[PDB]
């Protein structure tokens, strides 16, 4: 089996991107944010506190003939920004873009942080990292991907997200129309549940690559690209007038620039950011300081492959017995 579904920023910003999945019976489709970071799939629903649901389309378990409660099964998770969420766990089919799984962990909200209550767009996230990451207590449930793993044609998803623009995840194919040239291949580490890899480098706009090892994950749920101090002073120290603000919370630059692109090392092969993709606007509206898609990692633990550099590549999740990332330019 395969599936192809369409995904799509949420924003002018391209702060996430939401995708449409169907669950139940009959289909209830909400829009939910793909996350290569974390593993579990949770949903706001007719469960979650009234006050903490503001414009989310909701699952409601009583209407759908295919749910069945997780008799016991409770879940609760905090992500790396602060946010976070918590209920209990049904069962239920669910389908992305013609791909089912039945009997799919659905982890109903009870509870959500001020974020996810902010964010009328996203209906839930969708986890597409290692199960071993999933929160759910007594027993710990499967991602989407590894239930429907052995069903597809090929063990994989692709990621190709847009700039300012729609985008794709596939699941059990690799679309050799969607890239340019040849995908390279490298070792991912499960240690910690994520998609970890090893960048071989990087340069800044037209300087010279960097070969030097930088560790970290691919994660299409984190917005911007987090990277170690000495890489991202590098970068900002190309661009007139860009400081590092704390009061902001990051790198900020004069609106007027124009950034430079920055490169990422994928074994011997290259992928180019261009500047334009590296722009988050205005820190508050009419403001001429502009909030950099480039921020250091220090003070994160681990380096962030976000939006900002998944979308300027064709990405390929393979979940192999031994699992390896692959990106190609496009
Ligand atoms: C850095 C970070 O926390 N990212 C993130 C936030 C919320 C959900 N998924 C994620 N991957």
């Amino acid at each position: 089996s395969t599936g192809s579904a369409t995904t799509t920023p949420i924003d002018s910003l391209d702060d996430a991107y939401i995708t449409p999945v169907q669950i139940g019976t009959p289909a209830q489709t909400l829009n939910l944010d793909f996350d290569t970071g974390s593993s579990d799939l949770w949903v706001f629903s007719s469960e979650t506190t009234a006050s903490e649901v503001d414009g989310q389309t909701i699952y409601t378990p009583s209407k759908s003939t295919t749910a069945k409660l997780l008799s016991g099964a409770t879940w609760s998770i905090s992500y790396g920004d602060g946010s976070s969420s918590s209920g209990d766990v049904y069962t239920d089919t669910v389908s992305v873009g013609g791909l089912t799984v039945t009997g799919q962990a659905v982890e109903s909200a009870k509870k959500v942080s001020s974020s996810f209550t902010e964010d009328s767009t996203i209906d839930g996230l969708l986890g597409l990292a290692f199960s071993t990451l999933n929160t759910v207590s007594p027993t710990q449930q499967k991602t989407f991907f590894d239930n429907a793993k052995a069903s597809l044609d090929s063990p994989v998803f692709t990621a190709d997200l847009g700039y300012h623009a729609p985008g794709t995840y596939n699941f059990g194919f690799i679309d050799t129309t969607a890239y340019t040239g040849s995908i390279t291949y490298t070792a991912v580490s499960t240690k910690q549940g994520f998609w970890e890899w090893t960048s071989t480098g990087y340069a800044v706009g037209s300087g010279t690559f960097k070969s030097t090892s930088i560790d970290g994950i691919a994660d299409t749920g984190t917005t911007l690209l987090y990277l170690p101090a000495t890489v991202v002073s590098a970068y900002w120290a190309q661009v007139s007038g860009a400081k590092s603000s704390s009061s902001v919370g990051g790198y900020v630059f004069p609106c007027s620039a124009t950034l430079p692109s920055f490169t990422f090392g994928v074994g011997s092969a290259r992928i180019v950011i261009p500047g334009d993709y590296i722009d988050f606007g205005p820190i508050s509206t009419g403001s001429s300081s502009c909030f950099g898609g480039i921020q250091s990692s220090a003070g994160i633990g681990i380096n962030i492959f976000g939006d900002v550099a998944l979308k300027a590549a064709f990405v390929v999740f393979n979940g192999a017995t031994t699992p390896t990332l692959g990106f190609a330019s496009k």
